[PDB]
């Protein structure tokens, strides 16, 4: 029923991080790209939640993805210097955890990503709509749940049981009522 | 606010005046989308035919839809569907019993609107809420949606007050919907 | 350097058939579908052609393929049910010899065409065009001298060499002149 | 009747006026389509840089088009491009010696009129003739011809009279091209 049986090797390399470890935190679970149309307002977006509610027990979790126009091309070891100088650029660091690249969608998911698919089988905010030109649909096998574009969010409770999930759509920003409903 | 299946008009297949579903009402309906060379054409049309000669007299009524949106397998014009399905598959001098319409989309932009409704109205199939595609080189229609018809031979079973109660899947057989229409025509 | 090294099996099944026993002859080989755009041309051009210069030294050849449009989904056991009533219709029956399906293009392409296509890399008639949609080229790899769609043309000397190509554009009964150049 | 690639003109990477490429008479020109996440992207900008450098003097210019087709893989703006060279790939301040123009397509209807030219005049690689794509999915621009570029990294080279003299695949190195510059300078 949780998300605490999943684990993953940070950006960085190293060894696994079990979500068990951020047992009693909300979570904000987003895949994450480079070279998208919102990776500055979502990039940006996150840090501020990590900033202002991470004291009181929110935890962002970003999962760079290339599934998704290909908008996470660069290597493992190539994406903080794109954030960094390219975009956002400016000197933009996350000032939360990222993840090694990984699949969301297809054979090749990563299990926390096929778990949270199948817990909330479409976004709150819009449950029809998956990929308006269908040459960007590359995975396999393609499920009704699939993630659509970069940045879905995935809001999980204190006890580790996914709650809510967002489109493409939905700002970041605007899932903060939620959370602190969760925090308080 | 909800539309019923009434709201939409179809045209025969052999062409002329659309068809108002509003005529059937009080009638149980099932609704598929059809293909002449399909894995399933032999089994769906022989099982389709089969629930419309028996439960056809207590209230049953069997409408298809040919499309040709999965793996194109319905290639034929309107004007030689009914020869494909009588001479090459099913073959056999095999005859529908059952109303067909003339071919249209179910998915996306140039989707048939009676299909729009009913892929909104039962957003997955009861059976099987998470396939869609195996092979994403056979998604080729735009945009896609999380409702999307997956390939030849869904099913809807529609209500005698014309609100859809339940899809099935590609999978699904339409004899295996027997008990589901019993159910309503009791 | 010749087609003869090929052989391809009967639709009806059974021995294949050696392209070497066609030595002598001039040979028009296409691949065929069923529900094409060119159906009813090119069978009725094609039966034409082999009935009015067969006796000269004319064999034609066609090869179901469902690789364009997936307009070749009959099976093998189908075909001639469909050319009979349904397109062309009305009684059709080709009067040349057709072969079981294969693929003409990608990895699992009937060596047969791997050879013509290399042989003669591109139309004579049309230089340039591959595909309309992208969403059509579905096999793999995909190659510059890929068969384009149903109903290309290849024209084989009565040496065994492959002389030209001809698009899907170029009517079959518009190689008659070059064919009886070759006869005489 | 036939054109030279004198007839075509193209924006410079940062904006501005359109450079006409007939200013280049008497020059050799190298001419690639780039990207900056490309798995070629280090080695042909370093080769390209050296062969700018070193045969500058002598008459070669070095030209590169951003292009966005193959496994977009270069995402990135205009604006952005040279930051993602100097600070990711190949990084470590790596600036180009040598003129980039905006991103544009290379095939397909909103081809650049330059590459349209190109890949009708050279229709293949010379060093591999045949090789297109190997996972059709990648190819998404329409419509789709024999002559299309095949990847990131395609090089043309072209005389001093404008007249487009050779093609290079994808996987021929843009250093091996050296020895046909050197014949065309001498």
């Amino acid at each position: 029923q949780s998300v605490y049986a999943f684990s993953a090797r940070p950006l960085a390399g190293g060894e696994p991080v079990s979500l068990g470890s951020l047992r009693g935190k909300v979570l904000l679970i987003e895949n994450v790209a480079s070279l998208g149309g919102t990776t500055v307002r979502d990039y940006t977006q996150m840090n501020e939640l990590q900033r202002r509610l991470g004291p009181r027990g929110l935890v962002v979790l970003g999962f760079p993805c290339n599934q998704f126009g290909h908008q996470e091309n660069a290597k493992n070891e190539e994406i903080l210097n794109s954030l960094k100088y390219v975009r956002p650029g400016g000197g933009f660091e996350p000032n939360f955890m990222l993840f090694e690249k990984c699949e969301v969608n297809g054979a090749g998911a990563h299990p926390l990503f096929a778990f949270l698919r199948e817990a909330l089988p479409a976004p709150s905010d819009d449950a029809t709509a998956l990929m308006t030109d269908p040459k960007l649909i590359t995975w396999s096998p393609v499920c009704r749940n699939d993630v659509a574009w970069n940045f879905e969010k995935f809001l999980v409770g204190p006890d580790g049981v996914p709650l809510r999930r967002y489109s493409r759509r939905f700002q970041t920003i605007d899932i903060e009522p939620d959370i602190e409903a969760l925090l308080s």
